[PDB]
């Protein structure tokens, strides 16, 4: 199932990255999440917390610096479904993330901290996961 | 086969992303991706991604009033006959990132500024499925 999976991005990601997360969401999942982590470090500031969650049916978008989680931002409704495969692309541009579900854009989330401060890629969660690419 | 041409109202930055699915046909020869600066014939090609299954080679160009530029060439044909493909190009501040399949195929540095580019088109011998922009 691959999770906790981690990807190390040393040199950091510009505007113009594409981050490429397929998996299945297993039948009886709660919630998983993708996190665009400054540090390795267990609590580490959080450029993007990427949080679907099946159980309440939202998905949440957040940062966390400083130790300190943001406010919550929310999609519209649930894009994902237990038992059923995904396609995320996570796309970074000079001013935030853009979300794309199914080949529909989803959600943009403006950026809170300097994207310079990602370092690196983590997905975890009820997620049996396909492939993270990060182009 | 006429080229699709696709317009980009609030043009292309780095973040932009250009989705190409499509398809391969069998007698295929060749056929390409440009990113024009204007709806005119012969405008400037900001980035002309050039796949050719006749002689094997994949090239990268640019062209400016009429003259084109000193062409690159990625590593063999992620092509096949006959065979579906899907191409992310990828604007970055820094130039286009090209993907074929899930690798990063080229990188091909800015020639052209990138706010003038204002169109996309897919021409020569390839069945096209979906241009999707994010």
């Amino acid at each position: 199932s691959n999770v906790p999976h981690k990807s190390s991005l040393p040199e950091g990601i510009r505007p113009g990255t594409v981050l490429r997360i397929a998996g299945l969401v297993p039948p009886n999942a709660s919630r998983f999440h993708v996190n665009l982590l400054c540090g390795e470090e267990q609590g580490s500031d959080a450029a993007l917390h990427f949080n679907p969650r099946l159980d309440t049916s939202e998905v949440v978008f957040n940062s966390k610096e400083q130790g300190s989680w943001g406010r919550e931002e929310r999609g519209p409704g649930v894009p994902f479904q237990r038992g059923q495969p995904f396609e995320v692309l996570i796309i970074a541009s000079d001013d935030g993330f853009k979300a794309v579900v199914g080949d529909a854009q989803y959600h943009h989330f403006r950026h809170r901290l300097p994207l310079a401060r990602v370092r690196l890629v983590e997905v975890g969660g009820d997620v049996q996961l396909d492939s993270v690419r990060i182009f």
